């Protein structure tokens, strides 16, 4: 940046703000539907639609209902969904075998969506915490610590089962060291040459995941990042890029826009951000109370674009796409 | 940033995360009470405390009551308050003369606080919109446009009145071009050599100010910044620094943490951020609903520190200070 | 850095200095107990406490006494100790076998502290100079030169014995080329996945180690760095990061704050610094003589934080923690 | 900095360390006598040499004695002296008039030295605190605050008196805002076109000045810098360069070597550093006690060179010069 | 670089130039004997000293005479010699076997100097052009092109024979791709752990080598660099650093000071420069004609230091060392 | 610079060197005649050509003879001449009045050339040293010091006289501070809006000017730059650009190519360099002696282009132009 000796009154920054036409001409960023990814909670069974108290307006959907809702998501131009299965309690186990079951919810939903909506991106969640008995992040040693490499073995099986089900993108959310490279080598070995890996690169140990936990039915500091740390996120992303990630993600979203910006600025790679359950809930609640105008939805999403995000995982994706088409 | 060829498994970023002691050693940023500024809403009477509906848990206080609660804020070590008077409708006018009234709420509160707590920082609000007939940002021309230099004349008189009342800091929130230099020159000519000017430098035309209206009882795009614009913020800050600001501020806060980052990175000057009414209300609502843990408060405030903020204007200051103490 | 055309009298840098509250608000760095690591000299035997003339106020402690003193170090919140055994003269030998003895002082002290204070970080010293016959840095060839790779073989055995004793961090202080990578591969091979390596990366051939030598009972230019060289430190650290170090350290401390700064700025990695025996002795002596106020202790430590250090090895850690709690 | 993929064992940084000749070839910085400035304490009488208790080995000297010892300093090639007069208590006053007295100690010493050693640089101290009733930094208001611009008026008269006495360099150590520009303009208007101004630009509110008080016989936070602050030093230096300083100084020295580094790196201007009384005393005390080898003197001074200093104000200048000669 | 708004007449850059003492204080670089390497031409036989018409004052020396002259080079403090054998015509051959002969001139001279002057650095020339029949750079294919990898095989044998003879540094001047890595691996494999490799990294196809060719008794564009190219030199040096060079050199010298500067600035590695035969001859000739003052010698060498060189190969090394001691 | 992991044998930098055509394609810089400025020595008579002993092949020419040879220079496409008058001793004086004489050699030559070759650039020398009694650089005070601002008064009158004579470019070589701004302001006030000012910005106190004295028939350290200093050159250039120079020059040339590089890199402004009399003489002497091939001329000039020069003042301009043509 060079200020170029710009000085009032020769320079008045209000002149460009004076009229809509000039504000439009100098506008640095615009949000479009191309930027939006919808996370969706997927139930077992048939003809199920369940509200989530902590996420007003978001429903968990059985696969038949998901296919029905998706017709309109596609009609709105939403490029991709991110699937989050709501695992039946009885399918949770010590070594998370359900993660790689070809008849698991994520795998079934994937095959169904790929057949019905061939152009719709399906991003699966590579993660053991939907399948472990008490939502722990992976396979535990005798001290209750999440074992890094052993958990990766299971994550790899899971990633392969998602690729087999036809997922165009797998997104590992587990925060094990080196899992991106492990998953990429396994995809490459098995001939899944074009399956994208969207790394959750700089994922923070956060209070903002609370409502998601309520939605899926479920310590973090030994794998997820300390919210205090910014330089560390660069090291996380550099490793995931070296290991072969096609896209890198920051999570949570708005509370870490500084991280989105540093990551985009330093690596110039496809950079994604998750506007998490907590962010959605606090915005929606404030809107319902009449504390915040509905225009806050697009403002919050524009923030991600300005900060350098290429795409945004957001529960507002349908509302935003509606407000963008209109 | 040099990645220095760090690679798994020689590099495992979980090793520093393994134990609390190493997490503490590598922790990049820590919030303290010396980062906190409490905004307070000030009433015109005596023995008055009112609850604000759209800001649950925030009260408007008469000066006598403000003096009482300030005992607690000072005991907690909160360095400064930012005063926001709740102007009676009868004192509102087209010329905003109440802005520089020696017996305006802001002026009376300042005098009372400076006398009772000589070490407590008082930051006054240099702004016409609390004093105009319908909350417009300044003096209007025939077209209803907020005239720049003519509004500045009033803001200067107001800043001088705050300095006369003993405010250590005046904070112009008006977003007229060149007002920082005009206020600084007036303060200098009048001999108020040490009155700090905290510029609201990069202040966005935002939906997040919604609940503030409910607190103080009140076209923004022609003076406040387009949320889409990041480069433009650097030009705003550069001008305010040239014009004599001792500190510069980004507003709103969490939706603009990338802006905080860029401003701190490029200017290396004292950088402040406002966690605005809508950010407070969003968080408080989710906490009250039991959707989010109370730990999000410290998490939200830590973000500002990590992003580069030196100080945070936050309605959570007392709560935060009590959590930091214990 | 962009100066932003800031000019007296519009800019007066004394305004922020005018009051405690504003000095606090703009304060760029603060020292906390999270930043402190205490080095401790450990004797053989029982019920031993020996003063060190060249390090007033520092005592060498047998393990029983160390456990007793540690209760209070932990109570003060000191996150970690760095152990320096005082090796009995008769246990020194040509090929430094004592370095890896499971019944060596460092190994015994480690097991005792890990059991008694499970949350306290134990940083061991990976070094052959406590175990060689005349304090030489490693294994000598027939010319009296310290052989690089042969010394690393012994250092690796030692590092493994520390990991076996339960040390969470091993800190190689030997300045052999490539020892960080050698030690990391051996830790990885043996399943010590989470043992941290705190590299003494840029360690200078220094006169400031004199009192430490007195404390432990003991040429340098062929392995330790020439104090003239700054660019070279970057090459040292880049290699240690590539080789898998979790933290990198500069030593001595205050005489090399420029190096701390370059290292933090260039690599953005966890950066440590040793305020060595000589630095402690000259400060303590000057304080005892009434030449320097006690406030110099916290000033010297604040310098490390400002310079970019994440943690500081300092014999003042107890005094500083006391003065920070109070 | 490009690490250029250097890796062990292809890269072994010990190879250049192997022999004295290669160490000499790669040596990045060398101290010489042309880096050294000797501060001297000057008495008001004749045939006077006094030992300073808190600065062992440093003497206060009458002008006749100063002239004698200067023969030795000149023979050693020390380029400049910095004069610090020891003002008799009777000459101290609220208006600090002695500061510009044509027969003040500083003015008499300057005239005598310029005549006797025409090639020797004389750096005078532009400062009010040697002349004020109780060593306060400048003229006080009713509240006991050091008034900026009014103190500057006195400093300007003083700088002019030093120039009239023939000083080649005036060095304002007062830390008033804008004094460099005010002194430069006065010097220019009076025709002292070639009088250099060595600004004390980044001078910290430090405990390290303790022994200086014992030498000269004498709220600092309101003009001197907070030790925590690094970015702020760049703003101080930028202003002094704009205002006409020929050289800029960091003070104290070794506790602020990161500041020396940053200042040299960003401005590429002649950069000076003061190894202050407390740094001297710390080192001298440890040497006298036999805790540190006398080689620490050259090591401490080499640090300044490596950090970026062009010149060092040091009480060790004569000792250093004798060591460099032999 | 930030100009810091420095402006005449507040800034007059002549003030620092006014007096010797201040010019000395701000002087950015100084040449010392530590910077000098003497190239020497070595004859077969005994009691030989031959003048070189194109290099006035430079003599070729048999080994006995070289030992005699070296006593004084060592007395002057010259840290190292670079040896250039004058190969007997009858020892030149198709496959340059003389390069690795343990009884070759370079090998014999090396053993003799290492025994007699153990502290003197001996830099040998790894090159096939002294041993090929018509001074071609290496082994020719059937088109007369210098084969890269086959020539490296011979260069490696030669480098090993120099290490065996005791050379502390080998300097490959051949400009084959990858020879630095090949030579380093062979040195490492054979246990020559500390033998330095001083790469001729960015060596240009130059007319300035003419007199050297006369001195040793002897197309270039297919291996030596085009004098037009600057970016290319960075690629050359990056590769040599990756391949394990301890020092990197630019050649010729003064006509490529821009390259010295870029190389030092970009890599921050030990950077050397050869002031070649042509540079020496044109300076010496101009001095002998009375066209240039003798002071041009030190000026030319100071240029290398200012440009960023750590050491200089120069036929003026004895004259310069004399003029530096005196 | 990103090395982009280029490694042998995948990267072989000899591949582009293999054939003339690829060498031509990758060639980074090319000298042309549009880079060349010819300095010429101008005599006061008619029918005069004199050989300069210390500049073999360079002639001093009367204006009539200059007009004749200029036919050839123009036919070769040389864009500009730099005039250096050879002032008769009778016209030399303490006040240097001949400098602005409308019938001075420089003024007469300019008028004659502008009329005869309207497209040929004429660069006059703004300098007092051709006109002062003993070749001193300007007007002297009682101490023999070259007074800055008083010399500038004469230089301004001279620059105006050159502009009146029709010079398109005035080039002040005097090294007084602020003279560029003073000349620019005078030219502007007099309406010479398009007269270019080519500042000698970074002109070193050099031995390389020796033969120039023999050409024109004639303490430098107090105005010309110390050869040791590089950072200082950037401050000199920044000032001249601020003061209105259209182009800036480094002098001497080849000994300061790092300075050319830094100046072009930092300012990106039209950058010129003087291959001075001593550089010419060194090269010419070696060529005449048969020590160096005539190809060194183009090699020396290509260096300037590669270093960043836009134009070169060179006594080889005619030779170079003839070589470039053929
Ligand atoms: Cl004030
Ligand atoms: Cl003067
Ligand atoms: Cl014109
Ligand atoms: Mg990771
Ligand atoms: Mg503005
Ligand atoms: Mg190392
Ligand atoms: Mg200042
Ligand atoms: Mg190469
Ligand atoms: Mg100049």
């Amino acid at each position: 940046f060079t200020p170029a000796n710009r000085a009032y009154p020769y320079t008045r920054l209000r002149r460009n703000r004076r009229d809509d036409f000039s504000r439009r001409l100098v506008r640095e960023n615009v949000l479009t539907v191309d930027d939006l990814i919808l996370p969706v909670f997927v139930l077992d069974g048939v003809n199920q639609r369940e509200s989530i108290p902590s996420m007003p307006g978001v429903e968990r959907l059985s696969i038949d209902q998901l296919l029905i809702e998706a017709e309109e998501w596609v009609a709105l131009g939403i490029p991709a969904l991110a699937l989050f299965p709501v695992t039946p309690v009885e399918k949770k186990s010590l070594d998370a075998a359900e993660a790689y079951n070809p008849e698991g919810i994520a795998q079934r939903a994937t095959r169904a969506l790929r057949e019905r909506f061939p152009e719709l991106g399906i991003i699966t969640d590579v993660a053991l915490d939907p399948f472990t008995t008490h939502g722990q992040d992976g396979i535990l040693d005798d001290d209750g610590y999440v074992l890094n490499d052993v958990s990766i073995d299971v994550l790899v099986r899971q990633a392969l089962s998602h690729a087999e089900a036809g997922a165009q993108v797998v997104a590992p959310s587990d925060m094990m060291d080196g899992r991106i490279g492990a998953i990429r080598e396994a995809l490459e070995s098995a001939g899944h040459t074009n399956v994208r890996v969207m790394a959750y690169s700089a994922k923070y140990a956060s209070a903002y995941y609370g409502p998601f936990r309520d939605a899926v039915g479920s310590n973090k500091a030994t794998y997820q990042m300390d919210p205090a740390n910014s330089d560390e996120a660069l090291h996380e992303v550099a490793a995931d890029l070296a290991e072969g990630a096609d896209m890198v993600m920051v999570k949570p979203g708005m509370p870490y826009l500084d991280i989105v910006r540093r990551v985009k600025d330093e690596f110039r790679a496809p950079t994604f951000v998750y506007q998490v359950s907590g962010e959605y809930a606090m915005h929606m609640g404030a809107i319902q109370n009449g504390w915040l105008a509905e225009s806050v939805i697009l403002e919050s999403l524009t923030a991600f674009k300005r900060a350098g995000a290429d795409g945004i995982l957001t529960y507002f994706a349908k509302q935003a796409a509606e407000q963008l088409r209109r």
